[PDB]
């Protein structure tokens, strides 16, 4: 249908702005901490602390497959890598620090994406 069509240029659409966004909060994280999974083989207890292991290679993979339908999704992710590691590690740690730096710095970033997805529709 004509619909569905409509329906799939508005998530393409939706794509190309989180793309955007997700480079935009990348390069927040210059050290490239969050830039891959939680290495199975170098951290094996991993997975008994955290249940939902996220990190940006894997959002960029989701977002390439048009797999977020909304900001809200997309935040999730963002909010698993920061909260993954802010339990994980402790305080008076780089990984730690790293997180509370991303954090403040993506708020920015992620205030207007939200405009901007409600403004564009």
């Amino acid at each position: 249908s004509m619909e569905q069509v409509a329906m799939e240029l508005r998530l393409t659409e939706l794509t190309r702005l989180l793309r955007s966004v997700l480079d935009q909060l990348q390069d927040k994280d210059p050290a490239r901490i969050f830039a891959q999974p939680v290495s199975l083989k170098e951290v094996p207890d991993y997975l008994d602390h955290i249940k939902h292991p996220m990190d940006f290679a894997t959002m960029r993979k989701r977002l390439e497959a048009q797999g977020y339908k909304n900001l809200h999704e997309f935040e999730e992710d963002f909010d698993l890598i920061i909260d993954n590691c802010m339990k994980y590690n402790a305080r008076d740690t780089v990984f730690y620090r790293a997180a509370v730096r991303l954090r403040d710095q993506g708020g920015v970033v992620l205030r207007q994406a939200r405009r901007e997805v409600d403004s564009i529709g």
